Formats: C-alpha cells, sequence, structure tokens
C-alpha cells in the first residue's frame, strides 16, 4: 500500500562499538578496603567478555540487520557478499568477541571476519595512537584544558559532586570499611591529575568511584542477582552513582586536547569508510567504502570521538553515558530531490533494564536512540544531518596529523 514518500536512501553505516559486558579488569587491594563486603565474583577471566555481555551485542547485531534490511541496504535473506559487511576491532579479547557476538546476531551462519592487526599480542595505534608512541600530548595544554573544565581544580570538582560520593560511600558501606577503620571517601584518598606524554589519568577517589561505579553497571547488565550488595533500588541512584564514571570521562576523554589526538586514526578510518570512492582495500585489508562497517573498541573511543567532534549526548534510560555494546553510528544518506550527500551521527545503546532484562532486540522492541548533532556543523539538511563536505571539513579540522597512522 502506498508508503512513505522516501526522502533520504541510506547509502553506508559505520558503527563505532564499545565492547560488551566484561568482568572488571582489576582487583585490587584498594577495592577491598573501601568496602567491608565482598566483591562478587565474575565468570570470565579480568577483562574478558562473558557469554552475557556477547549475547547483549547479538540481539544489538539482530535489531541493526532487521532495521538495516528495512533501510534497503542489507538484503533480508542469505548472507552480505563480497565484503558488503566488514568488521574491525582492536586486539583485546573483550573487543574480537565483541566483534564475533556482532557478526552472530547480523548474520548468523555467515562467517564474517574480525579483522585485527597483525600482531594481537600488542596494542593497536587505530585506537589509541599514545599507546604506541605515535604521537604525544601537549602537558601544558591539557593539564590547564582538564584543569578549567574540572571548575578550576580537582578539588572544585570532588566539592561540586559530594552527594554522588555520598552515595557511592552507602552503598560500600564505606564507614565500615578497613580505609575508615582507623569517614570521607574524597579526603581518604585526596585524587590529582596526572598528565604525560601518552596518558593523562586521576588519582584517588575520582578514578576510584569511576570504576566503581562502572562495576556495579555491570553487575546489573550481567544479571548478579544483587547488584551493589542489594544497596541500588531505585534508578535515582542509578543516576547518581554514574554520574561519577561520565564525570571522569568528561575530564579525561572527552576534552578535546586529549580526544583530538586520540581520535585521530578513528577519524580517519571513519571518514574514509564514508567518502564515496572506488573501493579499494586498505587498513586491515578491509575494502573500503563498503556498506556497513563494524569497529570494535572502548569507553575512551566513544568519548574521544564525542569529544573531537564535539557531539554530546545523554542516554535515558542508560545511566552510563558510554555503556557497553554502546554504538556511535554515522550514516551517509543521499537525499533523492538533489542526490546530495548527508552525514547522520546518532548514539544507540541497550537501556541499562534491557541489559538486565536479557531483552531480546527488534523493530518493536528497538534499543534506545539519540540524534545527535555536530555542534560545528554549518550545513545542515531538513532532518539535522551534516552535509558530506561540511563532515569532512569537520573531521579534517578536528584530526591532529601527527598523530595519524
Ligand atoms: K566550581
Ligand atoms: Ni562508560
Amino acid at each position: 500500500g502506498p508508503q512513505s514518500e522516501p526522502e533520504l536512501k541510506l547509502e553506508s553505516v559505520v558503527i563505532v562499538s564499545r565492547h560488551g559486558v566484561r568482568a572488571p579488569t582489576k582487583a585490587t587491594q584498594l577495592m577491598q578496603d573501601v568496602t567491608p563486603d565482598a566483591w562478587p565474583t565474575w565468570p570470565v577471566k579480568l577483562g574478558w567478555l562473558t557469554p552475557r555481555g556477547g549475547e547483549l551485542i547479538a540481539y544489538l547485531g539482530h535489531y541493526q540487520r532487521q532495521r538495516l534490511v528495512a533501510d534497503g541496504l542489507l538484503a533480508k535473506k542469505g548472507c552480505p557478499q563480497s565484503g558488503q559487511v566488514a568488521i574491525i576491532a582492536d586486539v583485546d579479547e573483550r573487543t574480537r568477541k565483541t566483534g564475533e557476538a556482532f557478526a552472530a546476531g547480523l548474520a548468523p551462519d555467515c562467517a564474517i571476519t574480525v579483522h585485527t592487526q597483525a600482531d594481537t599480542s600488542s596494542p593497536d595505534p587505530l585506537f589509541n595512537p599514545l599507546k604506541t608512541g605515535v604521537c604525544q600530548l601537549d602537558n601544558a595544554n591539557v593539564t590547564d584544558a582538564i584543569l578549567s573544565r574540572a571548575g578550576g581544580s580537582i578539588a572544585d570538582f570532588t566539592g561540586h559532586r559530594q552527594t554522588a560520593f555520598r552515595e557511592l560511600e552507602r552503598v560500600l558501606n564505606f564507614p565500615q570499611s578497613n580505609l575508615c577503620l582507623k569517614c570521607s571517601l574524597t579526603q581518604a584518598l585526596p585524587s590529582e591529575l596526572k598528565v604525560s606524554a601518552d596518558n593523562v589519568s586521576l588519582t584517588g577517589a575520582v578514578s576510584l568511584a569511576s570504576m566503581l561505579t562502572e562495576i556495579f553497571l555491570l553487575q546489573q547488565a550481567q544479571g548478579m542477582p544483587e547488584p551493589g550488595w542489594g544497596r541500588i533500588t531505585d534508578s535515582h541512584q542509578w543516576n547518581t552513582l554514574l554520574s561519577l564514571h561520565n564525570a571522569q570521562f568528561y575530564l579525561l576523554q572527552r576534552t578535546p586536547e586529549v580526544a583530538r589526538s586520540r581520535a585521530t586514526p578513528l577519524l580517519d578510518l571513519i571518514k574514509t569508510a564514508l567518502t564515496p570512492h572506488p573501493p579499494q582495500k586498505q587498513a586491515y585489508g578491509v575494502t573500503l567504502p563498503t556498506s556497513v562497517l563494524f569497529i570494535a573498541g572502548h569507553d575512551t573511543n566513544l568519548a574521544n570521538l564525542g569529544g573531537a567532534l564535539e557531539l554530546n549526548w545523554t542516554l535515558p534510560g542508560q545511566p552510563d553515558n558510554t555503556p557497553p555494546g554502546g554504538e556511535l553510528v554515522f550514516e551517509r544518506w543521499r537525499r533523492l530531490s538533489d542526490n546530495s550527500q548527508w552525514i547522520q551521527v546518532s548514539l544507540v545503546f541497550q537501556t541499562l533494564q534491557q541489559m538486565r532484562d536479557k531483552t531480546p532486540l527488534s523493530l518493536n522492541t528497538p534499543p534506545g536512540e539519540v540524534k545527535l548533532t555536530l555542534a560545528g556543523c554549518e550545513e545542515r539538511n531538513a532532518q539535522g544531518m551534516c552535509s558530506l563536505a561540511g563532515f569532512t571539513q569537520i573531521v579534517n579540522e578536528a584530526r591532529i596529523p601527527a598523530c595519524s597512522l
């Protein structure tokens, strides 16, 4: 019957995904000392993807197949052919397994290759060129930029967030902890900004809180019976706790003086996947451009891209602004009225309840989705997309040539 008159046609999609639910990457003495209670144990090694984590990613893969079929970009049946779908992952187990999980959902029994760099025992600079020394941060500029975004000092930062720290202390039962028996997390563990040529980090309570509140969220998404020892009982509490995780990434990963450098290889890969040109084999042996590119990375990659491109978002129903399986989705659309080219960016994610309930996703039960705007874009169409030329200029301005591969 008479369907909606197509105004735009989808040409290409690039999905930059955080890996799915993983076991905590550390088990430190300080984590033991800040609570009298025992941390729940995990079914996989430190930092590895859990089976449930993979099942949640495959749900997003299944959903993406349904909606890309609806958009006309992929075929309803059969496998995608001749590199129509490509997958690139970081070398870590949790990212490679995320790529395998997404392929399993998008195109089951089609053994789509999960590409990595040749040496999987060494870091891939695409996901952080600082880590292999491709380039370095500017120490004075990064320090000033982060401290300013903190409110002028890390003390000012923690001074404005005492409500959230007190909520974490309650969940920890911190007053009955060994650290307390000697009480306030921020004063017991003074936080300072450490800036080196290759990394930025915060010490003390700020970084501890970001980690621990992430762990509670992973416990919830994993389906563990009582996250935070049963002391997290409503959504306001979840939002208050994860604000500490979000706040650290705002400072350390969204600040442009860090984000532009760390995101430059990803920016280049995204722009080459989205740019119309004769298809040509390039990075990882992958032929670009193509229909669908899935990149399996990390929390910091989403934040770095958001900071470098001036994309801002909060995720309704998902307290972690960079959640497991969260996807930054870049799409190239052709406007049929004049066959002009446009870029849309959105953030696709499972709500915390969808993770808690292990909700299979479909057109009828979609993940959450936030439409984004490139703040620097001066040429937008009626749907808020940026012109291909405008997007290209933004990326060329944001990228840092010394950080490119
Ligand atoms: K302030
Ligand atoms: Ni996150």
